[PDB]
């Protein structure tokens, strides 16, 4: 339902640029960060876009060629995909499956270089697709330093300390191509994604919707991401898939979502939109309570299921024992 | 296969006392207690039927009339079905399943009262069956204390010590009618079943044949029982149940069977064959190992399930959410 731009710029995007699924979604909210309704979502664990924290000001004037000038000679991490869809390994988790290939592979590399292969492939039709993904550290330049110091602190900084979260764990800086899709996962931590340069689409699915989207098993390395295609859904393996239901909005320069801890997302960078950049911030969570409350959570149930997993392979010392055991548990006794 | 009596008094039993059953097993061993290959059984923790330990030598007199004059007025703990197969509950796992009404239950009472019950049902063709199961103790009188004072301590203490086994927790007495079936469960603890009176027939089968057999849930009362009717199995609901083999015997006065933890077993007094009199001794088994050996043992395992059942009960805060999580972790991701 888009927005148009402030000056008669005209709509900043269409519904042509947005890919078709099979299920249906409601609007998460845009509110202003000062509405008391967007810190009750947050305090509740609920989804908002906050649309004026002015939290990466700064960074509202970067792109390729001002930070090329300014990042420095790092080594960035630069993901790769043979389609529109990527898929993130955890390379620890290698060692487990055997019967298994790399399919988007990570490449180190120097800023220019991306840049470089980045309008290469403009001129030449290319489904080859890239995805920079880089914490941001000390290693970059002065220009970009500054700018950093410059995102709003105060702001987040009372978020944490009101949410009763943990430390700031990581700050990536994410650049996209357009037509770009990271699919439907989950973390497990509390996100702040700050948006900078072109549009996003975001598709949620809270914790509760567990048993509708089929995720790996956790030794796999696809941990955490849902087995289901979104664009050619298995409905005979996943046929709770047909239940989903999303919560989606569009963000673009300025606006921040809050994608709460254990939410399931799909971040879709716009078709023929151009290059978006995004920054992150990840917290850990509140510590649970020592008053326990009856029953819990979904996301405290997700993380018990995680850690029976965990657990499992560890007491029989090889993970490919776990679904064995599982099943064999459940069959004839659980249904 | 049928025993001949010392004396030439002819069989003891011949198949017709059987009830016949939808799979095949093959003879556990019948041996010397000074044999070796039955001190390799015992501790490599696989049945054996040893024939001549002496173990309850003087309770071989007992019967019912020596037993009403010599045990005393206690309270015996007398169990009750309409058909020939018992069903045991645990009467503190009940809170758990409302859905749920007791069909063999526990009545106290004094010995004379059995023995009357008892012969009261004779005179009237009755399929109305009776078991008593009652732990030995101190409140016996003063001929059976000489009687138990004449068992064979000196081999069951050196097999304790042996098998590095724990402690003897109990010791019962069961005193059964004709046609009477325990249906196969497992016990966590390590059994040598001391027949006295009467046959009865033990079908056994390994911890490795758990997923053909479907106990009940763990919070379920009827807790490792099999969920299996051996009459008119189910096979769309248990369909592994036709891969189930076992290991038979028939156990007469003086005969020792060895029921490794864990082991399945069934136990049915023969038909036409009279009362059946046993006393069962029942140890901790050894703890485990620091040296952990990979792959697990099939018991091993069934214990780390228990467990998983157990805790998952425990963090949900009810049993019954034990089921639709473990299902939900399971389907279209373990299989
Ligand atoms: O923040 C995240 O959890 C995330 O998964 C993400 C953030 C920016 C772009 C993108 O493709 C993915
Ligand atoms: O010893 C046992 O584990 C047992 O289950 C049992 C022992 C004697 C008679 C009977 O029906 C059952
Ligand atoms: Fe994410
Ligand atoms: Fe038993």
């Amino acid at each position: 339902e888009p927005r148009e731009e402030a000056g008669a710029l005209g709509p900043a995007w269409d519904e042509s640029q947005l890919r078709s699924y099979s299920f249906p979604t409601r609007p998460i909210p845009r509110l202003s960060q000062s509405d008391p309704r967007a810190e009750e979502l947050i305090e509740n664990e609920e989804p908002v876009v906050l649309t004026d924290t002015n939290l990466v000001y700064p960074a509202l004037k970067w792109d390729l060629e001002y930070l090329q000038e300014n990042i420095g000679n790092g080594d960035f991490s630069v993901y790769s995909a043979s389609t529109h869809k990527f898929l993130y390994y955890d390379e620890k988790k290698m060692a487990n499956f055997q019967n298994f290939k790399p399919r988007s592979n990570r490449e180190e590399m120097k800023f220019h270089e991306f840049v470089e292969k980045l309008q290469d492939i403009q001129q030449r039709g290319g489904e080859e697709r890239l995805y920079l993904q880089q914490t941001l550290n000390d290693t970059v330049g002065r220009k970009i330093v500054m700018d950093f110091l410059g995102f709003n602190w105060n702001w987040i900084n009372k978020q944490q300390g009101k949410r009763g979260w943990g430390q700031l764990t990581s700050n990536l800086l994410l650049i996209g191509m357009e037509g770009n899709v990271t699919p439907a996962h989950y973390d497990e931590q509390q996100n702040f994604f700050a948006q900078i340069k072109g549009y996003k689409r975001c598709i949620l699915f809270p914790p509760d919707q567990f048993e509708c989207l089929y995720p790996y098993p956790v030794h796999h390395p696809c941990d955490r991401q849902s087995q289901v295609d979104f664009d050619n859904p298995d409905y005979e393996r996943f046929p709770n898939f047909q239940n989903v239901v999303g919560y989606e909005t569009v963000v673009g320069p300025g606006d921040v979502l809050y994608i709460p801890m254990y939410w399931w997302h799909h971040i879709e960078s716009l078709l023929n939109g151009g290059i978006t950049i995004t920054v992150n911030f990840w917290y850990k969570g509140a510590p649970t309570p020592k008053r326990i409350e009856y029953p819990l959570k979904a996301h405290q149930k997700v993380a018990i299921m995680r850690n029976i997993e965990k657990m499992l392979g560890e007491a029989l010392g090889n993970p490919q024992e776990v679904g064995p055991l599982l099943n064999t548990m459940i069959k004839g006794r659980y249904n």
